């Protein structure tokens, strides 16, 4: 989408994965979907380094809507958002952050909240711009394929017409099977800043693997369509939550990074461990994700040993390599060479291990190297020519 | 098996899951299958509280064998076990531990090492007794159903004839589908102290879940056959390794405990975190697993919320309850009562949370309670009547 926004993948925090549709503030005031939740996350993002590392978006997801007023305008739940959305945007903006919001192209949101139908698209867009929203995620429940075909372009146009730059996240392809000919990716690139290709991420390693598998199986189609202003979205980071081990958390970060994916957290930033914070705030990892070229990486190698190699091209002749173990036994000594991974010859390379910080020097194409990869884990290299 | 052994489930450490068939001691001296690995693990069990908590078995698995000597007598690999097995048994015994060993009823072990064929059963049993081995795991690769049908009873009798009490771990059912009509559990209880029912555990939550699911699907068959001296074996604990999150780790421990499973670790005790040690060395958890009645627990309730309730009966009218979330979203507030869980009425109960140590007192059948269960996690209660 040519709106000047998201020249690199979006970074921030989204409420949905960790906090879902929890509206019981009387019993659970600390974790319910409320202005307090978002204000507290904003505080954390300002104070705990998140903003300084580039995590700038703070995104409301489903279950925020109170209803529609007399003139049909969307309003937040008065009991859970008493100061209103403009106050929340003001608060978020004052902390150097951006506010995202959520709507659904259809009769209702997935959770049954007032939906944005075709006749409400223009009005809701205007409402969001007036509230000074910076991002919108448009879900696609309770609609027909026809209504989506009309509606998603209609919202992209409506947001445009408001004059306010608003990042546009599109669930449309997820509800169509994510593949051509039903899905038209050239059109999605033109109308959206990012799109959810596939199934909702869940707090499990299985969920991560199934998303990876789908992106890899269809990478010939998916890889070329990503770039500055228009990204594939394999969904939220799980790091900080319940279902991923340490190795798996490091794997998701590394793999989302080489896929030029959004880095959208969804976790309790108030209680996140230092170890998980270290994964998410890794400066080299972020720099790689935010590479100005915006070229989505690919799986370039698979072996019977269940070691996979992913590669992403980066600016200044650099590369990201992710050696990924699908094994479930023990650390694996993976032997390879840059030549066997199709790198340019008569150039001496050097690598920095993204997690350990170690530097491997003197790698020619023919040089045999060994990486030790933990089960359901990764080794990640930032690779560059030295001479 | 009526040899006076394993009146409670065995507790200890087994090499296989974490260290597998790594025989490359030249490149990987610290982690290869060698006498040094076993000696170092024995040292850790003696010094770090494991033995004192009841973890007494230190068990060799596959890939220890060097061949057979001129008398047809089994030999360890001379390069990896230069001192021999009697040396290791003596070392282990001097630390108050017991030594387990591994053989295969068939032409070869699963990894291709010399097998204990029918004509070698007596000789190998005698060898193990002479070495002063305390436990034998008899794997079932490279044999026919009829060879196993003769071989397992033959081994039990052969071990008996040595005059040395040797705990007998039988993989027989795992190679027969683990179910009637092919598996006779009344026969197994007579000839074996424990038996591997089902698939090898791998370092993943999916693996834990598939094992749990199979055990629960078949609990009407499996539950009644377990008792003092004859246990079901759902395989090794993964706690300390790579694939399980903290919640999943606590889950496996609690669920193995309610299933009256062996508590056989397979992890690097030299590098184990304080957190994982705290799970495995939980005194109340161990007490429950080691309950003298040896009654295997059951899943007694399942809900569309994906909360499962497991119950194990214990001595002196006590019980263990495991509230288990198969959910993959967020913490779940599970509302229930002891009456809804079919506990005896007009009795006042008290519960201790096994992980937190909190005491919930004065629970009647009618008393509503709430437990907050994390995704892929548990809450575990030790429950008993009070005056
Ligand atoms: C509604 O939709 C319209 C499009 O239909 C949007 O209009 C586009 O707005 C974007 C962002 O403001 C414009 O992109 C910018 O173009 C600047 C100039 O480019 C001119 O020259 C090139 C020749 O190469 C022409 O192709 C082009 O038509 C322009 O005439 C650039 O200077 C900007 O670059 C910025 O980013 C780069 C990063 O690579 C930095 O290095 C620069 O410093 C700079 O910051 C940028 O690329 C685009 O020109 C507009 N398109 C059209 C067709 O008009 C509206 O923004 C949108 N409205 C809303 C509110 O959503
Ligand atoms: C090789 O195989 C043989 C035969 O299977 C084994 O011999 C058995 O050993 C077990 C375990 O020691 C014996 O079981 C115990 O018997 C005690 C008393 O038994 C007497 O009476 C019976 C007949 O009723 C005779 O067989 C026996 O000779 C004795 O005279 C019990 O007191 C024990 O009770 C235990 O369990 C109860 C639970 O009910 C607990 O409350 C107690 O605390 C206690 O721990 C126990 O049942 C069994 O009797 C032996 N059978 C035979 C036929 O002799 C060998 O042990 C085995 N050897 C090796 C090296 O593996
Ligand atoms: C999305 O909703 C439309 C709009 O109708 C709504 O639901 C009706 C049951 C009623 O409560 C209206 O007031 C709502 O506005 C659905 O379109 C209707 O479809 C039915 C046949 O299924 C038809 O009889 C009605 O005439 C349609 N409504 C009008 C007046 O346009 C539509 O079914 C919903 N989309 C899906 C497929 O989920
Ligand atoms: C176990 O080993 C025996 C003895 O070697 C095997 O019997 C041989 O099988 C091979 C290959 O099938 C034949 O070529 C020979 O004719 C057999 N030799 C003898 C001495 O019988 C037997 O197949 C093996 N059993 C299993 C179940 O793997
Ligand atoms: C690297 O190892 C491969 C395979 O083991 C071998 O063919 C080759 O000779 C080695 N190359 C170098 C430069 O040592
Ligand atoms: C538990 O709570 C429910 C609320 O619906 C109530 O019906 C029930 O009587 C309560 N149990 C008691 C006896 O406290
Ligand atoms: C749409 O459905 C839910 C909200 O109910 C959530 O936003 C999810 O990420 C979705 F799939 F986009
Ligand atoms: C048999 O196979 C392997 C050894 O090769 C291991 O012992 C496993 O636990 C088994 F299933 F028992």
């Amino acid at each position: 989408l040519d709106n000047g926004l998201l020249q690199t993948p979006p970074m921030g925090w989204l409420a949905w994965e960790r906090f879902r549709c929890n509206i019981n503030c009387d019993e659970d005031p600390k974790n319910c979907i409320s202005e307090q939740l978002f204000m507290e996350m904003a505080d954390r993002m300002a104070q705990d380094g998140w903003r300084d590392m580039g995590y700038t978006y703070l995104n409301i997801d489903d279950c925020w809507i109170g209803g529609r007023d007399a003139s049909g305008r969307l309003m937040p739940d008065p009991k859970r958002f008493p100061h209103g959305i403009p106050f929340l945007a003001d608060y978020v903006h004052s902390l150097g952050l951006k506010l995202g919001i959520y709507a659904d192209m259809g009769n209702f949101t997935c959770m049954g909240y007032p939906g944005t139908t075709l006749d409400k698209v223009v009005q809701d867009a205007q409402t969001f711009a007036e509230w000074k929203v910076d991002m919108l995620k448009l879900d696609g429940c309770f609609s027909t394929p026809e209504e989506r075909a009309q509606g998603y372009p209609k919202m992209a146009a409506a947001l445009n017409a408001t004059g306010r730059p608003i990042a546009f996240s599109c669930s449309w392809p997820a509800y169509e099977g994510g593949l051509p000919p039903r899905v038209q990716y050239s059109l999605l690139a033109d109308i959206c800043n990012l799109w959810r290709n596939y199934d909702d991420i869940q707090d499990s390693w299985w969920s991560v693997l199934s998303i990876l598998n789908w992106f890899v199986e269809h990478q010939d189609i998916l890889q070329p369509v990503a770039g500055p202003g228009h990204w594939n979205d394999p969904d939220m980071l799980l790091i900080g939550n319940f279902g991923l081990s340490l190795e798996q958390s490091r794997a998701q970060m590394a793999l989302w990074t080489v896929l030029a994916a959004p880095l959208l957290m969804s976790t309790d930033l108030r209680t996140i461990s230092a170890q998980n914070m270290d994964i998410l705030q890794n400066p080299l990892m972020i720099k790689i994700n935010q590479d100005p070229l915006g070229i989505q990486g690919r799986r370039i190698h698979k072996e019977k040993s269940l070691i996979e190699v992913y590669m992403r091209p980066l600016s200044n002749k650099a590369s990201a390599l992710v050696f990924f173990s699908c094994r479930t036994d023990m650390p694996y000594r993976y032997h390879s060479s840059l030549g066997q991974l199709n790198f340019t010859g008569s150039v001496i390379y050097e690598a920095q291990d993204v997690y350990s910080g170690d530097i491997i020097s003197g790698l020619r194409d023919e040089t045999n190297f060994t990486v030790i990869i933990n089960p359901s884990g990764v080794v990640m290299w930032y690779l560059y020519p030295i001479k």
